């Protein structure tokens, strides 16, 4: 599970 | 920018 | 720019 | 597997 906010 | 992967 | 999901 | 390059 990957979650990435940029 | 948002990236989700599962 | 490279993105690779395997 | 995840690969990122920039
Ligand atoms: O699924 S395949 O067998 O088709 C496969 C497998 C890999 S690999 O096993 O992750 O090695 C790569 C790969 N490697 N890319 C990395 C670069 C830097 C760090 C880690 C990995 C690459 O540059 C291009 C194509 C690939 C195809
Ligand atoms: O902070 S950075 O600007 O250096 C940056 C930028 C990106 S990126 O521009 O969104 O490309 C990524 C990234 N990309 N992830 C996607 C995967 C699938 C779809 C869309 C995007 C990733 O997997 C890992 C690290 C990253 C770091």
């Amino acid at each position: 599970k990957l979650v990435f906010f940029a």
